[PDB]
């Protein structure tokens, strides 16, 4: 999987999860975004293939990811106590960080 | 002042700049927010009393008003730009920094 890939499977599970109403199913979907956020954690974007890796406008980047990953696995644990509806309501907070790092980046 | 005040401070403000009958209410509002975000990032919130100063939780917090003066300070400038309309779309996101450590720590 590519940038583009990893972004489509975040993008689409989000919406399974809003879909969802049982913790199987939410669980299934977050485990699917974090794979995805793992595959494009480490790699230098095109617009910052120029910038040393630890410039700040990289740092800034990584942590997006690391940032990301870490509400998503947050998420995820509250799936596997069962709690389905707080597990959505906090994948429903994970767009906060989506825009944040695209608004840095585009 | 304290965080209850630092924070209602930041509430009040942001509703200043979403409501915003004039264009200089929102380089006036962000300049108290920023303020706020430095103070409150001088306290411990309760949820944490019992956690060291050198606490990931701790470490958290803090980096969060350091990253959301960051995003104030983006916003001062696209406002002193005369870029109003653009400075008030960019506050309205400061919501995600809000909502982001309050799942945490509120
Ligand atoms: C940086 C730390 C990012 C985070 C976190 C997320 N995305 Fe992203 N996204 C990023 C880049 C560099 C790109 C490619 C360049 C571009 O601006 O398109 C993308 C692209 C997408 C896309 C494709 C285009 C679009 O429709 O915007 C999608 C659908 C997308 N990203 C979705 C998405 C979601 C749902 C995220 C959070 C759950 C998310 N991205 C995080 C960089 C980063
Ligand atoms: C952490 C980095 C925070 C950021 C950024 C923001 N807030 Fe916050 N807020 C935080 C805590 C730990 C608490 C609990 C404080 C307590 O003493 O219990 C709060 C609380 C609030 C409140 C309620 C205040 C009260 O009197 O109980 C409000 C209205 C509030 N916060 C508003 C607010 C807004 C609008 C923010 C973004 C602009 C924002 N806060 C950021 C921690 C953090
Ligand atoms: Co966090
Ligand atoms: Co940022």
């Amino acid at each position: 999987a590519d940038l583009e890939d990893n972004m489509e499977t975040l993008n689409d599970n989000l919406k399974v999860i809003e879909k969802a109403d049982n913790a199987a199913q939410v669980k299934d979907a977050l485990t699917k975004m974090r794979a995805a956020a793992l595959d494009a954690q480490k790699a230098t974007p095109p617009k910052l293939e120029d910038k040393s890796p630890d410039s700040p406008e990289m740092w800034h980047f990584r942590h997006g990811f690391d940032h990301l990953v870490g509400h998503i696995d947050d998420a995820l644990k509250l799936a596997n106590e069962g709690k389905v509806k707080e597990a959505q309501a906090a994948a429903e907070q994970l767009k906060c960080h989506c825009n944040h790092c695209h608004q840095h980046y585009r």
